[PDB]
């Protein structure tokens, strides 16, 4: 028996930082309303493509690991925004990272995504050869959004967190998981036009519907994420007041405090960045789980639950038994190209197109 | 320790059918050309999205295998070429199929994803508590075509193929298998400008290139798959001479002839269809098989080597060690809405598009 160990971890946000501010001063919204709403106070914009983000926060993670792009054997980016389809972006990080043969791919589970990637890999590593993994969620969600709908254009940003898992028969890492989809809901959450069910010939198709029916989705979400969470308790036969941090998926964080109020854990145990980047799909777990431990919040032998849903309609939920170490055992001087646009800048052009089409 | 056995396989193949004589009429090429170059003669083009080809194929490997959509556990569908990315076409199959909480995601590793997807619901089958799980192979490459560009355009298809795997503790199923990515390659061969690193609002986005550098392709492609063959020949401890049927990648019958010849394996081994569908991408296996075992060339307790390239440069291998049944449990009447054109009326309104715009 083996087991996927969490050796390193690492982040990648975008520096253009969008305020609620800046949304209200194109869209008729405000400040207090997202913020009451949803917990969000900023969030970012990327300058560059999804697979740069993913590369950053891999190289950050690599460092954080110690391990070398040589022992790499398998690479998975979450991702609902990958760069191209053909090929995938799995394959540019690796390239861009030097890695050489490790396997190579592309999962799109929506939100969910870097819980199907953490269990993907585990499971891979776990029945057969992988010695060491690299697993990303990285998101350029801003490519998407209408700046027209206050609904959606508030709720989503753009960045990037990776780990890397090494094989050990140590019990750490992921332990049970479940992770689900709720199909029935599949509607309420969708951009069923971006993707080869679109008209790649009429001029009109970047002006695409965004499906986003709110309340549904809370309920959906707090019902699939909390009986995920219970079926992951209940196997792993650990008691609630036995769980030493939650690492939840960034949605919303009247979500995050529901699931938290109704499994009965402490809603101190949550870690919650919401506030700084809004929600970032796949990329919001890594991005937490660095954060969390960046932050000194998860100690050593800590018994962690990870939980996530999104478009799907998908959901997940994971126990982590950390390890021994919490610190990083090198850094990486990595960084995304100068950036010298305010968020409002880059979005600028978007902005324009979306506005002028109503 | 456990196995996943294929207990169903299942195909769609759309029915609209472009011939090399249909190519030749609005094309500089032949069809000597195209058939002595590649040993296409036919291949298919959709009236329907990517995940209604992916359904109808998934229906008829359920059929075949006899169980509930209520036992299916997990779905991955391997494309390239999805309806949508938010969200993902697992979950429409799913939603299709009425299959209730089933993990479901999309995997892209181009042409090798199928074989990524049997891999992966194989470990996680084997590591974890999924009972039986759906893989699917299901493109609509059409979508991304250039119709003036005769390197590319003569070369690839559309389709869908499924096995549904159920546990067992017989040795059976995929055995080992070695997957993998040759980054280096990575540029040889992309769609770089569909995917959010394109201009959403650029009037002129449709028309992108299709990077295909074609003796390259084939250099990188025989050697990546025949040392993944290598590796897996070597540990299973089989002799080249006792494996039974090779069921490769369609993307060029002298890709398959070379592999076989530099192997050492019979040529007559290897199951081709590439005549009838050309490389309909991540589908080419999974059709592949599904017509090996229709046509009586699999026997009970067979060793099978699969083998596959793609974009990326993804590769892979493996062996399957087939049970005792090679016929289906049942049949399925699922079938696709009727279509009323031949491929060139389908097609028409995309060769307009391409050839104004030259
Ligand atoms: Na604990
Ligand atoms: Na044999």
């Amino acid at each position: 028996q083996c087991y996927a160990e969490i050796t390193g971890w690492g982040k990648c946000l975008p520096p253009a930082t969008l305020s609620n501010h800046d949304l209200s001063t194109f869209l008729d919204t405000s400040d207090e309303w997202i913020q009451s709403r949803t917990g969000i106070e900023q969030r970012r914009i990327s300058h560059v493509n999804t697979s740069d983000l993913a590369t950053v926060a891999a190289q950050h993670a690599i460092a954080c690991a110690g391990v070398s792009v040589e022992e790499i054997d398998l690479i998975i980016v979450a991702t609902c925004s990958p760069d191209s389809l053909i090929p995938n972006i799995a394959s540019r990080v690796q390239q861009n990272l030097g890695i050489p043969s490790a396997a190579a791919f592309d999962l799109n589970a929506a939100c969910t995504g870097f819980l199907y990637g953490l269990e993907t890999a585990t499971r891979l590593m776990q029945a057969s050869h992988y010695r060491h993994a690299l697993v990303i969620g990285a998101e350029r969600l801003s490519f998407y959004l209408d700046w027209t709908k206050r609904d959606t254009a508030v709720l989503f940003g753009d960045g990037a967190g990776a780990v890397v898992l090494s094989k050990t028969e140590q019990k750490v890492g992921l332990q049970d998981a479940q992770i689900g989809c709720d199909a029935q809901g599949r509607d309420i959450l969708a951009v069923p036009k971006f993707g080869t069910a679109m008209d790649r010939f009429d001029a009109d198709n970047g002006y695409w519907a965004f499906d986003f029916v709110g309340k549904e989705i809370f309920k959906r979400a707090v019902r699939g994420m909390g009986a995920a969470a219970q079926q992951v308790l209940a196997r792993s036969g650990l008691s609630t007041e036995e769980i030493d941090v939650v690492i939840p998926h960034q949605a919303n964080i009247r979500i995050i405090q529901t699931l938290c109020d109704l499994a009965g854990i402490a809603q101190d145990k949550a870690f919650v960045n919401i506030h700084r980047y809004g929600n970032t799909s796949a990329a919001t777990v890594p991005i937490a789980l660095c954060e969390a431990l960046e932050q000194g919040k998860i100690k050593p032998h800590d018994d962690l639950l990870v939980a996530a849903f999104g478009a799907g309609l998908t959901w997940g939920a994971g126990h982590i038994r950390w390890g021994e170490r919490i610190t990083p055992l090198g850094k990486s001087d990595a960084q995304l190209p100068s950036c010298d646009h305010t968020a409002l800048d880059l979005l600028s052009k978007a902005i324009e197109h979306c506005k002028r089409h109503q």
